[PDB]
């Protein structure tokens, strides 16, 4: 297994090589398949919808130092270098939500301190680049085996929980700048028509992730149609704005054609010793917590993502890539922060969305991925047309992913069964062979813990939120077995299911 | 059974007499059970918000001649004495969708030919009064044994359809009055927060009466919860439009205790020689076949709805009456429209609703009826606060009972099967012993015969509209068999499954 620690410094890194770069002729000839071309269809609005709502939200938080423009590029630029050199180029590289809380959390810390924004974030990538190249000439990769579905759920119920806040969050924002008063700030119908659309967007992408599933129409058609939930609503809820033409919305205003979009705060090129402000010389060595804080996040998510897609059930033949994979994205994103730009990191909806649009009822090509970077790139190639889409839509398919990702969620489902009567739960293993006040002990306890990491996000010690996760880790072996039994936490904390 | 037809004349009223009036004083002993409390708090929403809903749509469609005030007062006074007299107090009396229909249909026939309209419902009462008498004298009755299922499910889809279409229709005219402008007749925001207070009554009215069939909370919590679907959802939406402070919505607006909406107008006796207006002979004497077609409404829907909540299943051991239930409500109708008030007739959805509350898993009791009809009146003592329920709100359950009533049309079930694929037909009797070309070619007739309908409806020919509507009884006994075969009809027009 990929997991396996050799002796030798680098082992899982050249394992990853030698498994998968013997195959690099096969990875293109594999994809003349005409089913590669509606997979890039498929997730390139998948991948380019959340690009644009995290660089609006970037720039909001992060007073435009870090926007739309930004975030394309680091996307796309990324996206293009490790589907040509990654093991598993199946994963999507992509702005999370966590990442976006955490420079949202650092951006606080260097406002409070008087320190630069760009500056920290370039030794934060200088030390995550030395934290990527120690952890795979060691090979600690291994450490996601101790990663649990106690603290995967926890996260992902994290990341949820935040998409959901950031929507309502921004709508309250809009309805605090333009209130509903009778007779840009103050101005009529903007708050009800940005509530409007954003409703609307999201009701017309669940239902059409319903129609998916339903049995209206040919099972071609209605996979076809379903696939498009959130482009078909994306645009008909632009359409619906434009025909309107008087009323104001804010829109996504991505800058010119290839630009910052803060031409006068900063340039491309960020100066590492200090950008018309000395840097000082403390903060240059103790970015190493901001970036093991960081590393958190993007190994968590990376190698819990290709955890996920190397399943013997997703039957990949070549075989992902867990060490390189990782060197690939932490360095990669450490060298990006030297241009101001967002580190990123494999997100699991959009692979698993992207894999599965490659499984024959798997292709294993790197231009599916490649062309999905290259379009997302010339998206801002496209500039004008993405500034007219206002932010409510955009905010509404953010709702809509921040609910369709609580789905499948065991921790989810334990948490409906908190309330349904014990005679309605599913038969399912761990409630058939969990006392039904144990299984809710164990809910309240994960609950428990949700709530610590929320707390701790929200008060002023919010670069500690992603310690606090990996504190999740130790817990359960040593607090939760403790109080749990063996055959409870082998029904509760299932490894698969 | 009640049905059967005797020489006798008033053989039916004699009979039915016969049957339940000797269980006169065990009507009210039976209700001291606890249960009937909780009936008449579920009921007595479900009889009040249709009737202020539609008061609110007289007043606008006949300016304010017929409006809040005189339909609270009609559906209060035929309740209370139909449940001292009938034979079914089960029955719930309520204005109904094609009432609203015919009696706009009339006065934009009155305005066009330069009649008074509430005279000429004068005349139209006095000759429904004849047409009861001599129908109930004849035992006309039986003739509800030829409104097939392919009469009842086009008449409920045309219901639910003009539900749907007086609801978008109206929030159209709420857009086209105050029309989203920069910077009472373009008020900004009153589009938007009418549009949203629509939806959001609608969608937790849709919500709580799925949480009534969800599995989320103790099983009578449940229940007791999603009986309140609709007043939850008022009430909630009512105190959402209050707190907004600046914002203008149009209002129920209800008049003073115990007057009528247009005093000046109009006062409580309607002259049916003529109101200020000489009435002419001629209309006096053709009022004959709006009769008819008030007539054929009535009947139809108090006839169906006694047949609907008189079946053995139901387990009611009294006994429902077929021509006192139908003497007693239209000849009450033509004696109230002599005082200016709606004509009524038995409502299916409510007298099901009522019935379901009795059911002990049936109480039948006089006193929730006649309770119920007693608080629909004094619905207009309270006056205000029912001034301040913005017609947004009336409007969303307007559509969420239009969608509602929908469900279980045997019509509507094999419009859903018009898009599925064969194989995902459920295994219903219509389905596995029709060939689906068979079945497809049914329901395209039916629909045939709704847009019909529906166009004779839209037209200048409105009043038309009750006859065409009986003319799909001949046409299923004389064309549909001769095109379709025993084998089909007997599965299709099943008159019970
Ligand atoms: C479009 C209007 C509605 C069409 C609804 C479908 C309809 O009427 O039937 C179409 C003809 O359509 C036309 O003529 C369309 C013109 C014949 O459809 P079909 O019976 O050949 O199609 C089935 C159907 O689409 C099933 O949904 C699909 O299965 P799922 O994977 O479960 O979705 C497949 O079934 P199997 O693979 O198990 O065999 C298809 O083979
Ligand atoms: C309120 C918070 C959620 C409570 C969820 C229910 C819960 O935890 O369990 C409660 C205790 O509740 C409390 O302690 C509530 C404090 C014990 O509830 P239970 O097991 O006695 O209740 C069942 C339950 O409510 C079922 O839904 C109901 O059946 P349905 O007619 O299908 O709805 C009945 O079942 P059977 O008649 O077939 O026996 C009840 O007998
Ligand atoms: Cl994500
Ligand atoms: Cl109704």
């Amino acid at each position: 297994d990929p997991l396996r620690r050799t002796g030798r410094p680098f082992g899982g890194l050249i394992r990853d090589v030698r498994r998968r770069y013997p195959h690099y002729l096969s990875d293109f000839r594999d994809a003349l398949d005409p089913q590669c071309l509606a997979a890039v269809i498929f997730i390139y609005f998948a991948a380019l919808s959340p690009a644009i709502t995290f660089g609006g939200l970037l720039g909001e938080k992060t007073q435009d130092l870090i926007g739309v423009s930004e975030l394309i590029m680091s996307t796309a630029l990324q996206g293009v270098v490790f589907c040509l050199l990654g093991a598993q180029p199946l994963l999507v590289i992509g702005f999370s939500g966590p990442l976006l809380v955490f420079e949202e959390a650092f951006f606080s810390f260097c406002s409070s301190n008087h320190l630069e924004y760009l500056v920290g974030r370039v030794w934060i990538g200088f030390w995550l680049v030395f934290l990527a190249l120690l952890m795979v000439a060691l090979e600690g990769s291994f450490l996601v085996r101790f990663v649990s579905r106690f603290t995967q759920e926890i996260f992902a119920f994290l990341i949820s929980l935040i998409f959901i806040y950031e929507t309502f969050y921004k709508l309250v924002k809009i309805f605090q700048e333009h209130p509903l008063h009778g007779c840009p700030r103050g101005q009529p119908n903007t708050a009800l028509l940005s509530l409007v659309l954003m409703a609307g967007t999201f009701f017309i992408a669940f239902f059409l992730r319903k129609f998916k599933n339903s049995r209206f129409f040919p099972g071609r058609i209605r996979r076809v149609i379903g696939d498009f939930g959130v482009p078909i609503a994306i645009l008909i809820m632009v359409l619906v704005d434009y025909s309107i033409e008087d009323t104001y919305t804010q829109k996504l205003s991505v800058p010119s054609g290839f630009s910052v979009t803060a031409p006068e705060k900063r340039g491309w090129v960020i100066n590492p010793l200090g950008e018309k402000s000395p840097f000082p010389v403390w903060m240059m060595v103790a970015s190493l917590l901001p970036a093991i804080l960081v590393f958190i996040l993007i190994f968590m998510e990376t190698q819990i993502t290709t955890l996920i897609i190397s399943k013997k059930e997703r039957m990949l033949q070549k075989g992902s890539g867990f060490h390189l994979d990782l060197l690939l994205i932490v360095a990669m994103g450490g060298i990006c922060a030297l241009f101001g730009l967002p580190w990123l990191a494999a997100a699991t909806v959009r692979s698993v969305t992207h894999a599965n649009a490659l499984t024959v009822m798997v292709k294993e090509q790197r231009v599916t991925g490649l062309l999905v970077a290259l379009l997302v790139g010339l998206s801002i190639v496209i500039g004008d047309l993405l500034r007219q889409i206002p932010l409510a839509v955009l905010f509404g398919i953010f709702l809509y992913m921040g609910v369709t990702s609580l789905n499948g969620i065991q921790f989810y489902e334990r948490l409906h069964l908190l309330l349904m009567p014990p005679k309605h739960h599913p038969d399912v293993t761990y409630v058939k062979k969990v006392r039904t006040l144990r299984m809710h002990l164990f809910t309240a306890l994960q609950l428990l813990c949700l709530a610590l990491l929320w707390a701790v996000m929200s008060t002023a010690a919010s670069l500690a939120f992603p310690f606090i996760l990996i504190l999740t880790v130790p817990l359960r072996m040593v607090v939760l077995t403790r109080i749990f039994t063996d055959r409870e936490m082998k029904c509760l904390d299932a490894n698969e299911a």
